């Protein structure tokens, strides 16, 4: 929904999006006492064309309601345009994950894995292809709470068949998944780090896989080499990897 | 922590509708204590993570309380089918069980469900606590001589404090006309305010000054104490300290009558 400027005190920046800064503010409305939110700003949304790309990732966002993807606040499509957005105080989880390394335990490295498998399969149920799974489009709640955060080539992250035939399906999103949970159990490292994006398909075509990550269970690296099947039909469905990875999640509660 | 083995629940026959589905009665086989009657709460549309977020909040909500006058969480069933747990209050739905003793329950009794109710918004207001949806709906009764507030899962239109209709603000003093209505409703043995007006036609009467009259048998006293917790101004309504105060002073002077 329409948000009148007046009604938006634009705090400090906490980030920088691919449109412009995005910043921190209060968002003061009749209904709920002042309220602390995101503000995503795009520098050249004066340019249609930018502004109808922008504003495309709002009208994406409303259509959702689940636990464990960030809400959509309301958008001012007035210069400066700027989307409303819930705000995730503990930002970017590439960036959590590298500052909290040695502070947290891998049973929050498999939540947020099974968090982030849970809005997946909502938007399996929808039928919603994201496209762009990968640990820099999620946020961090709190230290017991991710969010996917973005609905705005990465090759290393893709589908053989996304890079191949330009083919973006549930199966592709799978595989992507698979590639950020290798992420969070790498606490925030990239994959295929020094690999030329050109290598990259070869080594997958030839059978290569990223590698188990120090201290990641056998059982889930075992799941994610399932998202990792060449031929999507082989890739698990979200309802299973989400049954699998609270599976995984309780057995390492119960092990500390 | 609360969480149940769905093995030590025995699901009886259905006893009402929730917000989120029915709820049946049960018994509850815990390791320790002799097997219990209890309540349990069920979700029609738990599958859905939005919905189960909110049906199980009520659970983590009701968990906070131990007051006489509030229902007692006993446990949660997190697996689907998700089952909330409670105290089971065997008389009932309040609404229902006034109606049914229209013409066997004193005045004395009615003053003492307000009191008592009072007493649970007291404690709810000591832990800054914002009920949102106090009506005789969400009322149980536990014996002839105590009910208790039984749902904490939340538009109900026709209690709303004007400033809840008109801005979704929700407060402490929101609550406070929200209870005036519920006092209004016990005194009326449970008849639902504005019957036949439409909920968009309610905030226009509140801001003609339009109140819901006096109940017939109800005590000046207690009608007066109503009108203050409907103050169109929300600065203007009591607490329930006093509220608890008044309806205690209010209840003796009937029970002397008698
Ligand atoms: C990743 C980056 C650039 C910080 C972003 C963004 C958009 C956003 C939505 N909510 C929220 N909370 C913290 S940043 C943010
Ligand atoms: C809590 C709510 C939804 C008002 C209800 C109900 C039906 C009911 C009858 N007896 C009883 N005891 C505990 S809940 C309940």
């Amino acid at each position: 929904y329409e948000i009148q400027r007046e009604r938006i005190e634009l705090g400090r920046c906490i980030g920088e999006g691919q449109f412009g800064d995005v910043h921190q503010g209060i968002y003061m409305s009749p209904e709920n006492p002042a309220l602390a939110v995101a503000i995503k700003t795009c520098k050249n949304c004066t340019s249609d064309s930018v502004r109808e790309k922008f504003l495309q990732e709002a009208l994406t966002m409303r259509q959702f309601d689940h636990p464990h993807i960030v809400k959509l606040i309301g958008v001012i499509t007035e210069n400066p345009v700027w989307i409303i957005m819930e705000l995730c105080t503990l930002g970017e989880l590439r960036s959590f994950l590298q500052v909290r390394k040695y502070s947290l335990d891998l049973a929050s490295l498999i939540l947020y894995a099974y968090q982030l498998s849970t809005a997946l399969a909502y938007l399996e149920s929808k039928r919603f292809v994201h496209r762009d799974i990968a640990a820099r489009n999620v946020l961090v709640s709190s230290n017991d709470c991710v969010k996917l955060g973005d609905f705005g080539l990465p090759i290393k992250w893709m589908a053989p068949e996304s890079i191949n035939f330009r083919r973006f399906t549930s199966a592709s999103d799978v595989w992507m998944f698979g590639v950020c949970m290798w992420e969070i159990l790498m606490h925030g490292v990239k994959p295929f780090q020094g690999v030329k994006n050109n290598d990259v398909i070869g080594r997958i075509e030839n059978g290569e896989r990223l590698p188990m990550p120090p201290n990641c269970p056998p059982t889930l690296y075992s799941l994610m080499t399932k998202c990792w099947a060449y031929d999507p039909s082989r890739r698990p469905r979200f309802t299973e990897l989400k049954a699998q990875l609270s599976t995984i999640l309780e057995e390492e509660k119960a092990q500390q």
